[PDB]
């Protein structure tokens, strides 16, 4: 657990370090001004003993990964510090909470259909978030059918367009869950990525999972690692359903259960209950959770398809 950090002597020169906006299995994610710029950063404190007592070969390919990685929605990792004891991640800082931290998605009992709910959220103590609370005024926000659909098109083609940058870069995600994207802030709903742990270079599978309710059938069936990067757009495909329908399409009682479901279950978008869902989100939809790996999207054709891009494309400014 070398990464050819800079020291944490140097780390507390140039970072003042504040509250605490997550915590993880090695240490806290910290808030963190740096001094010289005055950028406020997330700092990633991780204790290598108690790596060390696996995780070792994940944490040096997520963090190998991350640093090199340049998009507007993967998380960017700066900077590393360490010393014997501890490993310190500079990153860029997501103020707004966990995807289903801020959006609230839920089955409505009075009418059977999924619902959403807008949180503002109360998880980051950085100056930025202080300031505004202290000065502004707030609380739950529900969305109608419309905006629904357009919220979620909208959070679906930044996961796309970061899966096809990540794809094109040669690496497989592996973990495409809500957990792992944060909103950049309660001001907007841009997302990053900032989860790389099992992450896999393509020219490095088969060298010698993830969670189960995300996992691609191809992935569960096979022995080895002699699968695609369409997993990640499949686990798309799931995070997608979920924020449409307000619920996983194979809702295991345990984990054993789960991936019997995935393997088992052939998903019929012709079932009436769908009904709720545009024929172009019902579409997607069917294109992502196709068990047929050649016919299933990719990322490309995901961002390409009209519930993604039907705004774009335009000739003449009609606004
Ligand atoms: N760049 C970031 N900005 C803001 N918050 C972050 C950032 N990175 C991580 N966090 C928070 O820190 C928490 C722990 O990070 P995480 O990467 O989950 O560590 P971990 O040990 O892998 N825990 P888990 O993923 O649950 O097994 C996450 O739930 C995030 O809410
Ligand atoms: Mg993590
Ligand atoms: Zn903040």
């Amino acid at each position: 657990l070398y990464f050819q950090g800079g020291s944490l002597l140097e780390l507390q020169k140039k970072y003042h370090l504040k509250g605490a906006i997550g915590q993880g299995s090695y240490g806290v994610v910290r808030v963190a001004i740096e001094n010289q710029t005055r950028a406020i950063r997330a700092i990633k404190i991780m204790n290598k003993n108690k790596i060390r007592q696996k995780d070792v070969e994940r944490i040096k390919t997520e963090v190998r990964l991350m640093k090199k990685l340049h998009h507007p929605n993967i998380a960017r990792l700066y900077e590393v510090y360490e010393d014997e004891q501890y490993i310190c991640l500079v990153m860029e800082l997501c103020h707004g909470g966990h995807l289903l931290d801020k959006l609230n998605v839920f089955i409505d009992d009075s009418t059977g259909k999924c619902a959403m709910d807008v949180v503002k959220t109360q998880i980051c103590p950085c100056p930025e978030c202080n300031e505004e609370a202290i000065n502004g005024s707030i609380f739950r926000e529900s969305l109608d059918f419309v905006q629904r659909e357009k919220l979620i098109s909208n959070i679906m083609r930044q996961i796309f367009s970061a899966l096809h940058y990540l794809h094109n870069q040669g690496i497989c995600h592996r973990d495409i869950k809500p957990e792992n994207f944060l909103f950049s802030t309660n001001k907007s709903f841009e997302i990053k990525l900032v989860d790389f742990g099992l992450s896999k270079e393509f020219y490095k599978l088969n060298n010698g999972a993830g969670t189960p309710y995300f996992v691609a059938p191809e992935v569960l069936n096979t022995t080895n690692e002699s699968y695609g990067p369409k997993c990640d757009a499949w686990s798309a495909g799931v995070l997608l359903h979920l924020l449409l329908m307000g619920a996983v399409p194979f809702p295991g009682v345990n984990d054993a259960d789960t991936i019997s479901q995935v393997l088992n279950k052939k998903l019929c978008f012709e079932n009436p209950n769908y009904n709720v869902l545009s024929p172009l989100a019902r579409d997607l939809l069917s294109n992502l959770l196709n068990r047929n790996v050649d016919e299933r999207f990719d990322a490309m054709r995901a961002l390409q398809h009209p519930w993604i891009s039907q705004f774009s494309d335009k000739i003449y400014k009609m606004s």
